[PDB]
């Protein structure tokens, strides 16, 4: 479903996903899609947003992460779903 190619993808993020972002990993401009993916992980693991052994589900109701998304909790599964959302807070630079 999902290409390789997707986590090559270059993007500068909006002024909310970056914020969410410097709380994680160091600041740049530019990012791969593939540290967007691992920032954001690292972000839900380490704030224990995530409930794993509960239908993979991260919940976001109360945190910064779900105003980013604009939904109050996510299964992780849904991976097509989250690259909208993330798409939404981000700029592609080709
Ligand atoms: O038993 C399953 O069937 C199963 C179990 C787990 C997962 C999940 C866990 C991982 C990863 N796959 C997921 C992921 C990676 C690459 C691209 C995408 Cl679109 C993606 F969602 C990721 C991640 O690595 N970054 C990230 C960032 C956000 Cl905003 C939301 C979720 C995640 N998950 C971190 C885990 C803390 C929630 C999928 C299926
Ligand atoms: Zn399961």
């Amino acid at each position: 479903q999902i290409p390789a190619s997707e986590q090559e993808t270059l993007v500068r993020p909006k002024p909310l996903l970056l914020k969410l972002l410097k709380s994680v990993g160091a600041q740049k401009d530019t990012y791969t899609m593939k540290e967007v993916l691992f920032y954001l992980g690292q972000y839900i693991m380490t704030k224990r947003l995530y409930d794993e052994k509960q239908q993979h589900i991260v919940y976001c109701s109360n945190d910064l992460l779900g105003d980013l998304f604009g939904v109050p909790s996510f299964s992780v599964k849904e991976h097509r779903k989250i690259y909208t959302m993330i798409y939404r807070n981000l700029v592609v630079v080709n």
